[PDB]
């Protein structure tokens, strides 16, 4: 139920995602998830709903349904705050909204720095994203300070390719290794090489969009759908489980942390019931064979950023 991180802490293998969870619904969603047994919530300042996630955590802490030490709360530094001097302030904003005094894990959300400002996606006159001249290593140094200051227990990365990971690992005077690399992973984007790399380095991998993000912004024509894949539905039927339950279990048996999103009480409940069954190695190998290198999150607007992560094979 929990994986051991390189800082000695233990991360729940199941977490609740909150991207696209509306402010008006996410408080009840998180209260329900905690009641059901979730102990890990995935957040980000860019999701514009951390205050409302925080209301729910505060209510369950007050009710004594959980202790603070039993929860594992994750957030992420957005791209407009990569400058050394903006990092602490961005973390503290998130702490204020979540109404906590430390985060369990704080991730660099994307490797690409953008120009600082109010816009999450700063554009120039020709409509292009304006990049920061910051690099990944100076940002890492700023994240390490947060650990020394007691604001976060662990720090990590998200959407980093193996060369960008290696860059941090070979950083002169590296004080804290990345604990976690959070990446997109599901049967259409299986990530076998990047997962084996990170895992050989003792970095825990968290799979996001495990159900294929059916509620993502654009349903772009003849779009692949994991929940509706007849081959995956067969494997669920054989196990008497739903295709969502098979999609959540799959990464767990690869020793990945998985963070399905839902604001629906019965689905939040359904997605928890994945600890009592096992997919065979045959099932696993079959699910791995469906890889089509399909990404939900390709960050196409940043394809010419100096630190765009997806030009490299893995
Ligand atoms: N680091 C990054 O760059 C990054 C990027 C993307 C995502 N993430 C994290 O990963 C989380 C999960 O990814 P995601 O939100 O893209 O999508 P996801 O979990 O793959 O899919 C969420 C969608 O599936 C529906 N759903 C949930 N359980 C279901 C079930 N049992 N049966 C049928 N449908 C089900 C949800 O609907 P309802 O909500 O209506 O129930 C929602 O529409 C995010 O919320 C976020 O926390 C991180
Ligand atoms: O281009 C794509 O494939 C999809 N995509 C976007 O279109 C995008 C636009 C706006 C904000 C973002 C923040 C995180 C991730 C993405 C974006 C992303 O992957
Ligand atoms: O970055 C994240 O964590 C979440 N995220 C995506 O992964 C994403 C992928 C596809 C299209 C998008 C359009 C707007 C915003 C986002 C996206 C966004 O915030």
């Amino acid at each position: 139920s929990r994986l051991l991180l390189n800082n000695g802490a233990k991360m729940p293998i199941l977490g609740l995602g909150t991207w696209k969870s509306p402010p008006g619904q996410v408080t009840e969603a998180v209260k329900v998830a905690i009641d059901v047994g979730y102990r890990h919530i995935d957040c980000a300042h860019v999701y514009q709903n951390e205050n409302e996630v925080g209301v729910a955590i505060q209510e369950k802490l007050r009710e004594q349904v959980v202790k603070r030490e039993e929860l594992f709360i994750v957030s992420k530094l957005w791209c407009t705050y990569h400058e050394k001097g903006l990092v602490k302030g961005a973390c503290q904003k998130t702490l204020s909204d979540l109404k906590l005094d430390y985060l369990d894990l704080y991730l660099i959300h994307w490797p690409t720095g953008f120009k600082p400002g109010k816009e999450f996606f700063p554009l120039d006159e020709s409509g292009n994203v304006v990049p920061s001249d910051t690099n990944i290593l100076d940002t890492w140094a700023a994240m390490e300070e947060l650990v020394d200051e007691g604001l976060v227990k662990a720090i990590g990365i998200s959407n980093f390719n193996h060369l960008q990971v290696e860059m941090i690992l070979n950083k002169p005077g590296l004080k804290y290794k990345p604990a976690v690399n959070q990446i997109e992973c599901h049967p259409y984007l299986t990530q076998e090489k990047l997962i084996q790399y990170c895992q050989s380095k003792g970095i825990v991998v968290t799979a996001y969009s495990p159900l294929g993000s059916p509620d993502r912004p654009y349903a772009k024509p003849e779009d692949p759908s994991l929940l509706e894949d007849p081959r995956i539905k067969a494997i669920a039927a054989k196990h008497n489980k739903t295709t969502a339950q098979v999609l959540i279990r799959f990464p767990m048996q690869r020793n990945l942390v998985v963070i399905p999103k839902s604001v629906t009480p019965e689905r939040i409940a359904e997605n928890f019931k994945v600890f009592d069954f096992e997919l065979s190695s045959q099932d696993m190998t079959t699910l791995l064979s469906y890889n089509r290198n399909w990404r939900v999150a390709a960050l196409l607007s940043c394809t010419s950023h100096k630190d765009y992560p997806f030009h490299e094979e893995f």
